[PDB]
């Protein structure tokens, strides 16, 4: 029992994180094969992120610009390129701890692990939700550009996320690893602003669902309601609504515990009605939604 | 900017993490060097549990009878050794992949980092703290017994926690690397309740500076309070009771920021009184106590 936001063990992302330079900027990079991805604002100075034409910048640099370090031994540049907004730098070494990986474009609303990092090297390890709007709330310094967002299947690395920035909001922006910004940000030092954020209704019925069957039962009501009414609710209380798909799968977990889907609506319902009366679940004095149905079924059943 | 519950990256412990397998009970140990750590309850059936006496059970047992495997391969055992609640198992090769480490027991209030691992293999990483009461609020299964948490410094591994036990109540305990529990636990199947769980005062107090820093300040107030004043509220409220040494180590924090530490002390103080008010500080709506004022130093500039 207990029901932590737990975070993929990172020793294979670790194996990939090196530090990239160019001119005065230091950012980190990540190197799977003979190539390493990183941020293409590496080439700006924070002079040139007022209004950066990448093409004209990227072409007053050539290979020998780009500093690569993998720990402390130096990689040799032999050919650059700008695919979206990620720089692929060409090494004349493969990493030799390149693990099985796939770049993979996540959803709104999944999740995934962040190996913060700081010139090439990790800090930290913590659990991430792709929000509705695109943003992630995670913990990101000066330095940490670069820093990437993956999930785990077995042995197979599924990188999903990059780096790239802080909104004026305190939120986080970056791309996918083909360098594609998720949501409608751009790599530019301009007013940019996040759209509502609204709570991953399906993740939220997980968590009670992990909550439940970690004992924390005081929600649980005597009361149904319909997909309709509840997200008639969910609406009001700027909630994702609730589909047919969402309830499938959430099928297992309403299975494992007897309780259906609907019957866990209409306790969250009335915890939206009515709050949570100074009471707690799972340790929290709010509902969660960074835990999605495939995280709460992995952790209560000890996936490695 | 962001402020997250971040674990150390925990590749040089997924290093260490071997599979100990003893008649029919299989759970996780440590490889360091040419010894393998592991609780010894591993020598035990769910029947012996009840009262093992574990001397006894040992001298039933061989080199022979304990199978470690760390990934496919089979470790050769060639001595064993019950140190306090731990079996040591000699193996006849060094674990290639050990990182410099420490053993320490670590004080309550002090937070760490746990690899959560079934059948030698890690399956999630998450940050906890040795709470007042010596239990940890974790996220363990059935075979995640010898599962370590730790910190790491630059390139030293400390480890300070080995998980063996989970109590009725759903909290779990567990031992320092050389076989002693933390707090009055015994690894046998009986009633063992956790004593009142107190809150890390100076933890709160270092989370509270951590959103201050991060931009939240709703709660600051225009008053002030003493160590005693402040220490009769906290008493009421089941708070730790703050010491000149907690003002002293939250001196890096009030210097950054440029609040004394007992106008931190006085919000606090309003907070327990008052509560939040529907309000959230660092996207929590309770005061998180698992953040010591060196995780929040460190997260907040950036220590890899
Ligand atoms: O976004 C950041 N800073 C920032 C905050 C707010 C406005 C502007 C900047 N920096 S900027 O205009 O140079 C820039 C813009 C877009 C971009 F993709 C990278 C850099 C960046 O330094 C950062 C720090 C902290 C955590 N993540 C990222
Ligand atoms: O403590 C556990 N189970 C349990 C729960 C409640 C009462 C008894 C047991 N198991 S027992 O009596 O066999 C035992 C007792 C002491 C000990 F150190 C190891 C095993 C153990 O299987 C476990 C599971 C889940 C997460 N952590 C540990
Ligand atoms: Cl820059
Ligand atoms: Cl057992």
């Amino acid at each position: 029992s207990g029901f932590r936001k737990m975070a993929f063990p990172s020793g294979k992302v670790e194996g990939c994180m090196v530090q990239v330079t160019c001119g005065t900027t230091t950012l980190n990079g990540l190197w799977l094969d003979d190539v390493v991805y990183c941020p293409r604002h590496v080439i700006c100075t924070s002079e040139d992120m007022l209004n950066p034409n990448y093409e004209d910048l990227l072409i007053r640099k050539s290979n020998h610009n780009f500093l690569v370090q993998a720990g402390n031994v130096q990689l040799r540049v032999i050919g650059h390129s700008m695919q979206n907004c990620v720089l692929k730098l060409k090494v004349d070494t493969a990493n030799p701890k390149t693990p099985k990986y796939k770049f993979v474009r996540i959803q709104p609303g999944q999740t995934f692990s962040v190996l913060a990092c700081y010139n090439g090297s990790p800090s930290g390890v913590y659990q991430c939700a792709m929000r509705p709007n695109f943003t992630i709330k995670g913990s990101f310094l000066n330095g940490s550009c670069g820093s990437v967002g993956f999930n785990i299947d077995y042995d197979c690395v599924s990188f999903c996320y990059m780096h790239h920035m802080e909104l004026p909001t305190g939120v986080h922006a970056g791309t996918d690893l083909e360098g594609n910004f998720y949501g409608p940000f751009v790599d530019r030092q301009t007013a940019q602003a996040a759209g509502t954020d609204t709570t991953i209704t399906v993740n939220v019925l997980a968590w009670l669902y992990a909550a439940v069957i970690n004992g924390d039962r005081w929600f649980l009501n005597r009361f149904t309601t319909t997909l309709n009414d509840f997200n008639l609710v969910a609406m009001k209380y700027n909630y994702e609504p609730l589909t047919q798909d969402h309830v499938d799968i959430l099928g297992p977990l309403s299975a494992q515990t007897g309780i259906a889907v609907l019957d866990m609506c209409a306790s969250l319902k009335e915890l939206l009605q009515n709050g949570m009366n100074g009471r707690t679940i799972l340790g929290s004095a709010l509902l969660e939604d960074e835990f999605t149905p495939f995280d709460v079924v992995r952790q209560c059943s000890g996936v490695t």
